[PDB]
């Protein structure tokens, strides 16, 4: 009954091992921790800023929201032992009316994200080309927010689903904030922003039932898709290996849209933005991805969170298309169309400076959930153009704030707030934290001598001015003829995949168009591939028990992109990238390890920055041939191969686990998702789950023991991703 | 010299640039010491008085916003080059979607506004402290009451309670007094009214009460006024109502300031001791500058002359140093005491008279600095009277006990969620720690590893507090609970007519005028006659003289069964207790008044100088006003400057008027200037003469040998100053009442 | 109620030119998007429900003056809603977790919910422990993780230091938290309510439903793939039986 | 949207028209229409593209800005002509 | 009163229902990231019935002391030690 009553005080236990190390530690090393607390020595001029608002608990006593010392915290206050609950429990009201009130609404789109703090610098001044302040200084550096998302799914949803995801930036500037928010390809779904919600409708559950959950695989998006062949481009990269990203960390950024750059002489010049990792481009594959939504629905966000902690600081390098203002036409494509890329064969990304991702946020509600990003949030050396896309997300964002986040104060809230000076005469609103003295709330005024008053715009430190485009048209709603090519854009993107990455691309199309109930949107969507490329098409129709007609057979293919038929930048793998820093591998273990095998293994891994995690069928301590006592990470079952990048079966006492379901189905797994394997001595008795010969196979590392020539080989393997000369033979595995 | 030229007539009006707009002689700028009413312009409170300071306003600079020097930017830090114009395509083309700077600035502007309160929407708020005089460790263990060098900083709204936060401040109706207290050990806060009962008894009439006050639901109509059938419907219907309807109709419904009124809790409240004793307590607040209230035909005209004559006067005088101040006072009635009273204790219709239980002083309140935002500051202030600390307890008052549900859900929307003690002046400057995360607008971020309790992970940290004599954790006091669950009034409550009687017998004779005129002219507005006569018929249960009277007045005949009604029982051998009347004890003070002197082109300087000083000496504000703006110049070459015009600053605003000598023929036939005194008389002011301004005697229909109330004099003087103060400090001239009514006025 | 010519297109100053703030079509369409979520319920925001009705066999007023049970031919309309606990809106219906069973009936005497689970117990005793049981079994404040899954440091922190939670444990821990539909669950009330007849007396009653379908239940392994392969399981199972004419049926 | 609390604000009964509204929004805070529409965008061939747009004419047509030349840079400027 | 209710449950269920309650805890516990609290609930099982608690132990690789081996069973509940 003592469970029951105040207080229970020390629970800890008396060994501290409730307490994780406030130092870098491998992933599961310690238990993860909020970021102040486990790197307190990690700090720029954001973080440093919301001390004030940061609120602790060692040593405190309980208390109600008034600052009233709570004596019983495990009871409501009642008329004896086994009465009513009364009214005038003040204690229970507050706490419950608190808990009742917990939920704001999630984001209208993006509403799954996982963020983390960093910070930018760039390169070399680039004041030739702009006068934003960030960007005009090597020396200067700026501090991050940044959010990465899927699209389609609730904050509920799952990480690891096939969608475009968002990578959205907060530069906390000394002239302002500036949000870069875009997505993980180069282009979006739609030309003009009036389209938004007929698109998000119909990628969304449908309205009926509310089904599904984080896919668009789904007759509605299908059918908005075969209608809308602007649609098509970005549904390529959606049916790709770029839908499923391996980690945040392995994936591009992009604006989309066409931005200007102004200088300080008021010349104006295109720019696109890029972000590309440092960790290079991964993607898991489908049947892996899919599972891997049911095995651990937050692995991008727990991958995030434990690379950072672990000192494997997601780095992305900021880059720039730039196009002068007389080549605005200069382009078979409209730049200010959003369903258009610039190819970098013909604009090369210009590398500007580097983001560092280094610490994760204390309270994922009050910083992640919380944070308010806006592609209207520019600052002066900035600008926008007539994209029709842009033009619409610049009035969608500031709207949709005020109901999510409660108000027209959500600049207020910790994360949001500039950490440069903000003055104006803008007053009251819900939840307003700032108390003006300013005895003048209007402007022009005389009682405070015009202050806070406007700046002149100028080379630094200058109030904001639009570039003075020139504009002539009557006022219509109408699509520029420009804008009405469809197919050349999606056909250089599939002529530039890989054989491999081609059939990802297929068998995309074909699982998403098999969930489509209705035949003829099917039939629809094969016919607008057709105007694509015809071996899309045909491999598609195939798939789909559909057969194209000679009409069909006979349509022209769409013209080159400025005489290009491909572009190798727009492949994950076609140019290799691949860095094993932060990958992690499963360690199958057994009874009676070879110590000289474990010992060699974790040695090589270590010296590449490769994390392990030692698995058995149960959970506790192994003991090694040596006596070296293991520690068990996780089961085969609670750590499966679709969370590790390679597998390694060191030698031991093989018999123990040659028998284990769990044990060869983890291999079997592995080898159909095509992940390096590694089997050491008397290890080597697995390859006959996988249907491999004694003479063994490209991807599968054999030796008598785990050594130099055996560890350089599985790291070169890991190097280059995945194994995919063993495509053809996984088809054969029952997996 | 005072000719100063707009630096705008062009074009450059609507252009980025605009620069320096102060004139060069700095005259925009008020003085950051304390001045009289309208000798400088107002300010917020940081500037005015930058150092008046406490804990509480200390602790709200890391909130406060400067503006000089600094640029004009956009919420996100962007300096705007030019807010005098939207983006378009050409001079005269249309406005583009992309100006974010247009978009910013009209969104912040059309979400200003949030929910007014239910009740007391109409208030006005200032910054304070509270000391006691004593430890009161004997009988509570509540740390503010501890110790009497312990300094605890406060937050006062004022309020009236039917009006939305738009109407005007003299309106009749009853006070909200309200006091955040933020202690070392939480914040208390007193939510009180002017008078010591409520109108109803069981908090789930509450909304009925309210609605039937509130304007009609078909139009909206009346603002801040009782008097309109659905409240006198209730009243006749709701004898409980009686007690409570007594004070509004009496002069405690109008008063002349919020520092000249008395403050109450209402409820009986638990004080608890470190041995765990609980003794019975009512809260009173008594004000230092004394109990004084305005006249019906005055308090009416001054809510359109000045609809913010209240807020104005409390934020003035705070600024003029004559700070608001109220001493903290405990009816306390000891666990054995409890059915020793005719009354039920836990009655909230129900006072309890000095007379028995006397109000024992415990500490002093001052009110020293105004806000420097009147929304972040006042509007957005929450209290709420279950926020109690250890040493302080309930009671089972059914009102009370519903208070404590209300306060808390209410605040959920009108200040947006669950947070609302996130925002400045609601946070406790003592700490807070709890397990309670997210909900809208959530400004603290926790690193607790555990967002529950019993925990490991942070071993169990923030902890639960034992009971204890100081510091310790809140713990209910153990009451003996026994009964069936009933939806039932107790027998005890049902007495209506006793506290109503002792409050009229308590009253002096013109106070029983006021209050029968309030009846008659509130029933007068009640369309429906039957209404009127059932109002009536529930006086004539409480005393047949203040019924026949009110009856009279509505053309109304009492039965013969009616005059026989037997009066209602005294309340303990009590058939009146003075202390419920503003005037029948005196404890009126001059200081922190206003006169008004009524200057020609030709004043007699020495009448002037005479006059100042003696008012000066006293802390008595004068208003110099004539028939213009500007300045006159007296007979010795002095240049007199001009407050206000006889028709701006109307009798009303002031507490007496004294006309000098001088060249009386430049206002002697000036219909403003004798409406000045016409008003002042009929209002029951008093009235100073000096030389030929005695000829103005005339205009109030006052004889050559004059009378009382009326200062009279060849030149204003020593014995002129003093005969005039001493009628001041009387406050009103009572006995001038017969002589009214014949006055056009 | 104004008909839209073009719904394809914003308007703007040139066919490429910029969009003008004159553009009521496209700001009305866009604010309504823009604000089309509200919060989901703070506990069992994932849920899947539907409309029926109820029928009692037999009057009960010995026991009840309840009219909804007074008269074997009174029809009652219901809707149901059934749920998991932890997950947002957004999660998967084959998680491990206890399942809500909520009734809304309307009768001709005011609205009754029965709002129950799909077990006969809860894991707390008092109210006042909501909160932290809550807070314990959700995703951990400082990164979110994990959703719709009890496998974590502080629920079982919460679980080993308050033991009055084992009961529940049990029962989550059981094949009963991984039901292979909502039409093969039990419903129950949880608490002790009272019936009060005519004469005024009271009987204490415990609230059950009973599935026609039977009690089934799925393995875990199958549970935890299936929240990968369909995240929408139950609620698809639901609507597909009652559009199918399978009607959930329950005593 | 503040004031009302939301984008169904044409809901409340005083606002409402008194001839047809049919549209592809859906949701919001007090959302009082049910709608039965499969579809929830445009194009859509499940509903048959219902509801459909109307082209502008003399009588119960569509809604169409006037085509006004609009000629001049962005800029943040009071005409002269206001002056 | 905390124990007799589990152990009634437990005692209630067939042994494929008895195996899948230890798999539940078995699982759910190696997601458990800090030992200790794995050792605490266990403790916990081990006051309602030694087999589970024994089952949960052995995979997690925890032994149970001579003291836990020796927790006094609860009573059953009013008679019943099983309801099927
Ligand atoms: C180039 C095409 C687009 C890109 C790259 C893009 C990217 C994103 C990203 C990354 C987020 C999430 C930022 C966060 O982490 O909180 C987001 C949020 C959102 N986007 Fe966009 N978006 C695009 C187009 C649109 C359009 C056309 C509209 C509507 C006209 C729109 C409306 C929204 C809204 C309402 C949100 C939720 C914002 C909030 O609640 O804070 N987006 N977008
Ligand atoms: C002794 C009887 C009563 C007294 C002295 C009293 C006094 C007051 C005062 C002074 C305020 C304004 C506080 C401020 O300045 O912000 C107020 C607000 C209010 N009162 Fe009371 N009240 C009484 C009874 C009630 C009852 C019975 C209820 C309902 C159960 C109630 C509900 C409210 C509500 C909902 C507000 C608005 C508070 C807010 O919006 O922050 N009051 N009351
Ligand atoms: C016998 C134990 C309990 C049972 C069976 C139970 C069951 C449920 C169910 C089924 C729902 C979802 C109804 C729906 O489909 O919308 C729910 C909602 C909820 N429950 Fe309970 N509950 C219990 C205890 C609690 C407690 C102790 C509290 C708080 C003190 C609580 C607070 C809530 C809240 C706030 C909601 C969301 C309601 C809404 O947003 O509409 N529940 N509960």
């Amino acid at each position: 009954s003592s469970e029951a009553k105040p207080g229970m005080d020390s629970l800890a236990p008396e060994d501290g091992s409730h307490r994780p190390a406030a130092e870098p530690t491998p992933p599961g090393a310690q238990p993860t921790a909020p970021g102040s607390l486990k790197a307190p020595d990690t700090r720029n001029e954001k973080l440093n800023s919301l001390e004030d608002v940061r609120k602790g608990s060692e040593n405190y006593a309980l208390t109600t929201n008034q600052g009233v010392r709570i004596a019983d915290d495990q009871n409501s206050l009642r008329a004896g032992s086994r009465g009513p609950t009364l009214l005038e429990d003040f204690i229970l009201r507050e706490k419950i009316t608190h808990f009742d009130h917990e939920r704001i609404p999630e984001r209208i789109v993006h509403a799954r994200g996982s963020a983390a703090h960093g910070y930018f610098q760039p390169y070399k001044s680039l004041s030739d080309i702009t006068k934003a302040d960030f960007l005009s200084d090597p020396n200067k550096i700026t501090p991050v927010f940044v959010r990465f998302s899927t699209v389609q799914g609730g904050a509920g949803s799952a990480d690891t689903v096939r969608d475009i995801r968002g990578f959205a930036t907060k530069f906390y500037t000394e002239e302002g904030i500036f949000d870069l928010v875009g997505n993980n390809t180069p282009i979006f779904f739609i030309q003009d922003a009036h389209k938004f919600p007929d698109f998000v409708h119909a990628v969304k559950p449908e309205p009926h039932w509310a089904i599904p959950q984080g896919q668009s695989a789904h007759d509605t998006f299908w059918d908005y898709v075969s209608l809308q062949p602007e649609t098509l481009h970005n549904v390529m990269w959606a049916m790709s290996d770029r839908g499923i990203p391996r980690s945040y960390r392995t994936m591009e950024g992009f604006g989309i849209h066409t931005f200007r750059l102004i200088n300080a002489e008021g010349k104006a010049t295109f720019v696109r933005f890029h972000w590309k990792p440092l960790a290079g481009k991964a993607s898991l594959v489908w049947d892996e991805a899919q599972k891997l939504t049911g095995r651990d629905p937050d692995f991008h966000r727990r991958e995030l969170w434990e690379a950072i902690e672990a000192g494997d600081f997601p780095e992305y390098e900021l880059g720039f298309q730039l196009i002068p203002e007389e080549d605005e036409f200069k382009f078979d494509f409209d730049l200010l169309d959003p369903t258009k890329l610039i190819p970098e064969e013909l604009v090369p990304v210009q590398r500007v400076g580097k983001m560092v991702l280094n610490r994760n946020p204390d309270n994922f509600f009050a910083e992640n959930e919380q944070a308010a990003f806006h592609p209207g949030h520019i600052v002066p050396g900035l600008d926008f153009t007539n994209d029709p896309l842009l033009q619409g997300r610049l009035f969608s964002y500031t709207d949709t704030q005020i109901s999510r986040l409660g108000g027209p104060n959500f600049h207020e809230i910790p994360i949001n707030r500039p950490t440069c000076p903000y003055h104006n005469f803008q007053r009251d609103g819900m939840h307003r934290m700032g108390i003006d003295t300013n005895p003048a709330n209007y402007e022009p005024n005389s009682i405070n001598d015009n202050w806070p008053r406007e700046t002149p715009p100028g080379p630094k430190r200058g109030g904001f001015e639009s570039y003075q485009e020139r504009v002539e048209g009557n006022k219509v709603r109408e699509r520029s003829p420009s804008f009405g090519e469809y197919y050349s854009h999606p056909r250089l993107f599939w002529l530039s995949q890989t054989p491999f990455e081609q059939r990802h691309i297929v068998d995309g199309f074909s699982f998403e168009l098999s969930k489509v109930v209705r035949p003829y949107i099917r039939e629809r969507v094969v016919d607008q591939l057709a105007h694509i490329d015809l071996t899309l098409a045909q491999a598609v129709a195939k798939n789909l028990g559909i057969e194209l007609t000679d009409d069909q057979l006979n349509i022209t293919p769409p013209p080159d992109v400025n005489g290009l038929k491909k572009d190798p930048s727009l492949s994950l793998y076609a140019i290799p990238d691949g860095d094993v820093k932060g990958r992690v591998v499963a360690i199958l273990l057994n009874d009676e390890v070879r110590s000289a095998d474990l010992l060699a293994i974790l040695k090589a891994l270590k010296a590449k920055g490769v994390h392990a995690k030692l698995l058995y069928s149960r959970m506790g301590e192994v003991t090694a041939d040596d006596g070296t006592v293991l520690p068990i990470a996780a089961t085969f079952a609670g750590a499966p191969s679709l969370t590790v990048d390679a597998v390694i079966v060191p030698c031991g006492n093989i018999a123990d686990i040659a028998d284990n379901g769990d044990a060869n189905y983890y291999l079997m797994e592995a080898y159909k998702h095509l992940k390096p394997i590694a089997l050491a001595g008397d290890a080597r008795k697995f390859k006959a789950t996988i249907k491999i010969a004694d003479q063994g196979e490209e991807g599968i590392v054999e030796a008598d023991s785990a050594d130099g020539s055996f560890m350089d080989e599985l790291l070169t393997l890991m190097a280059a991703h995945r194994v995919w000369s063993r495509i053809p033979k996984i088809d054969k595995i029952p997996a």
